């Protein structure tokens, strides 16, 4: 048995979207990608400098991309079908986007949409922000759930459960980073949440596990989480916590989105805002030459651990030549921030480098936030579409012959120029307390996690997006798994393509996350590529999604 797709007897009448639509109030939207005015059929709406305007800020993370009902962000998955550079005169088809999206507008419309879906043999795709490297949040002739618009936000005071006291966010399915940095602020708290703003808090992000600048102070976000309101593949309106329906609970808190059920909301706890120390640390190899500047970041790596242990975190640029790093270090007045880095600029200096460092305290972490990932409210989040990441160990880096193979990798990655430079994050995520949940182990044992990510290019023809792709799969990830025993793939920065997900992204927590799948959609209405259970479905040459 296959989903439909357009073209099939047994696709949906124009009668029975309309019933949908009548049930739905209305918020059933047939798809046109937003690029459609950048070409004159099937759609006639040619609008040469609306056009223009698409192009100049394409390949960025912008509320106006995000805000579009059937789009996604990846230019791979956009994959040419209907985008702003190809000539007026190609036609804007769906491709890889939905044929039709419910503009979800509280639980009755996705039970009715599940319903309809289980009736008519409809692909179900779920899709918040679009923001997702794999593909999981569109998909050919499916209906899709639309989460963007679940904007509500609610303060809890005096959260209090066994697992925690204190207070809390309510945070419909739709908030991005932006507007839970807002929501927290306005309290005087802080939300654990992603560098990227418009990034969807509650979806992906968390559901994934989702590491922060402030991971070393409070967890993964996944961590963060007390309840999961949702709505599962047979219609049912459930809150999963750690004490009810808590077999969820687990696998929505670190196993990935899109396959255990649909999230209306999530709440999660906040945390005491207050001064947050900061700094640019950057350095390069001009003066010294290139052999010690590795030297200098392996060594950088190597001191990483008493920092990162005391709640603090550096998110940074590895260059062929430079590194460009960015402190933060929650509560620390300037005093403290100069003896946290005296260690970095005691070593810089030992190997003969003089740093550009430029320290800072910021009176909240709102402003410390977008003093270096601004500018507010959105950000300038570049999309690279050949993300592949790895979660690497501490012990592979204090272990200095270890570190040594970490180092190789990464000089091996700088001279690669569309996947260089590329970003790292640090932190330290064990010993703290959360309730239990599906994250991989490596997130407790792991110090970076870094992202090498492959860049679009528009003046590229499709077989080359297609080759850095393939190589992004099947070379470049393989290469870092090799060199990075011990640790995981993060599996929301990862490519399509890699082979070995399974084990890569789940580990040994599989076989009980794929016990939950079954036991909440035994019929398996929820697809996503490297999902829970993905398994069981199969896409053909045509994009059909049958059983396989
Ligand atoms: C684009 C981008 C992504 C980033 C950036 N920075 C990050 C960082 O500093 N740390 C991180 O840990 N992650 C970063 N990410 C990645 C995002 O965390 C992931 O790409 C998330 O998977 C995206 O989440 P979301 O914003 O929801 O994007 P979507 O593509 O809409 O959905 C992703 C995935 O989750 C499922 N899903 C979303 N919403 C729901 C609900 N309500 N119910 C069920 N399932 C849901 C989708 O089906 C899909 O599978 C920086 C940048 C620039
Ligand atoms: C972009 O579209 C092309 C077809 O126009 C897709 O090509 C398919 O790729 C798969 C492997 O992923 C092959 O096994 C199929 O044979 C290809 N199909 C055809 C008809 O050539 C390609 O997958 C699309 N890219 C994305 C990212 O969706
Ligand atoms: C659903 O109904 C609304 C309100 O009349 C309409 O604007 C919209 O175009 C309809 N959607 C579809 C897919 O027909
Ligand atoms: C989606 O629904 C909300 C609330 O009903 C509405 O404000 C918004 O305009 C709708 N979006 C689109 C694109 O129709």
């Amino acid at each position: 048995s296959c989903r439909v797709l357009p073209g099939d007897a047994a696709w949906p009448s124009s009668r029975d979207w309309a019933k949908l639509n009548k049930t739905l109030n209305g918020h059933l939207i047939a798809t046109v990608p937003q690029a459609s005015v950048c070409h004159k059929s099937p759609f006639g709406q040619y609008d040469a400098q609306a056009c223009e305007e698409l192009k100049s800020s394409w390949d960025i993370s912008t509320i106006t991309h995000v805000n579009a009902p059937g789009d996604v962000l990846s230019q791979n998955f956009q994959n040419y079908s209907c985008v702003p550079f190809t000539d007026p005169s190609q036609p804007c088809q769906l491709g890889n986007y939905p044929s039709y999206v419910v503009n979800v507008t509280g639980a009755a419309d996705v039970q009715a949409a599940l319903k309809f879906a289980q009736k008519h043999n409809v692909r179900i795709v779920i899709k918040n922000t679009g923001h997702d490297y794999l593909g999981k949040s569109t998909g050919k002739g499916a209906l899709s759930l639309w989460m963007h618009n679940l904007k509500s936000t609610k303060f809890i005071k005096n959260y209090k459960a066994p697992y925690y006291k204190g207070p809390a966010a309510k945070l419909g399915a739709g908030v991005e980073g932006f507007e839970a940095y807002a929501m927290a602020n306005s309290t005087g708290h802080r939300i654990v949440g992603g560098t990227c703003p418009t990034v969807g808090i509650v979806g992906g992000y968390t559901q994934g596990g989702g590491h922060s600048i402030l991971s070393s102070s409070y967890g993964v976000a996944a961590d963060n989480v007390l309840e999961w309101e949702v709505v599962t593949a047979d219609g049912r309106h459930l809150v999963a916590t750690p004490t009810r329906n808590s077999d969820l609970y687990w696998a929505l808190s670190g196993g990935g989105g899109g396959t255990f059920a649909v999230v209306l909301s999530m709440t999660a706890r906040l945390h005491r805002d207050g001064i947050v120390g900061g700094t640019l640390l950057g350095f390069n190899d001009s003066a010294v030459g290139n052999e010690v500047y590795w030297e200098a970041v392996a060594a950088f790596h190597a001191l990483l651990p008493d920092f990162l242990d005391g709640g603090n975190s550096f998110t940074y640029s590895v260059g062929n030549n430079s590194l460009t790093a960015y402190g933060t270090m929650p509560g620390a007045d300037r005093d403290a921030v100069d003896r946290l880095l005296r260690p970095f600029l005691d070593d810089l200096a030992s190997r003969g480098i003089t740093p550009v460092v430029q320290p800072r305290v910021s009176t909240n972490y709102y402003d410390h936030f977008f003093t270096y990932l601004g500018p507010a409210p959105y950000g300038n989040a570049a999309y690279f579409p050949f993300t592949n990441s790895r979660i690497i160990p501490r012990s592979l880096v204090t272990d200095p012959k270890s570190n040594a193979v970490v180092t190789d990798l990464f000089r091996n990655i700088s001279q690669v120029p569309a996947f260089s430079p590329f970003y790292c994050d640090s932190f330290s995520v064990a010993d703290k307390p959360h309730p239990a949940n599906s994250l991989h182990p490596a997130w407790r044992t792991g110090m970076l996690l870094c992202a090498p990510a492959g860049s679009w290019d528009w003046d590229a023809s499709p077989e080359e997006m297609a080759a850095r792709d393939r190589y992004a799969a099947e070379t470049l990830q393989p290469m870092m798994d090799a060199a990075t025993p011990g640790g995981s793939v993060y599996l929301n920065e990862a490519n399509h393509l890699y082979a070995n997900w399974k084990e890569s992204f789940y580990g040994d927590n599989y076989a009980r996350l794929l016990r939950v799948k079954k036991k909440y959609d035994p019929d398996s209405v929820f697809y996503v590529k490297t999902g829970v259970g993905s398994e069981v479905w199969d896409v053909d040459a045509t994009g059909r999604l049958c059983r396989a």
